[PDB]
């Protein structure tokens, strides 16, 4: 858990339903979304 500071960072086990993921990050945190966008990029030193 925690805030980074030089936002909100968490470890994560693979093993998790994202359910409860997206209730954790729709509850606790912030809103919803009408669109979602995905960039696949990070083998790209």
């Amino acid at each position: 858990f925690g805030d980074i500071q030089f936002g909100k960072y968490l470890r994560l086990s693979c093993d998790t339903d994202s359910e409860t993921l997206y209730e954790l990050l729709t509850q606790h945190w912030h809103l919803k979304t009408p669109n979602l966008v995905i960039s696949v990029t990070g083998g790209a030193k």
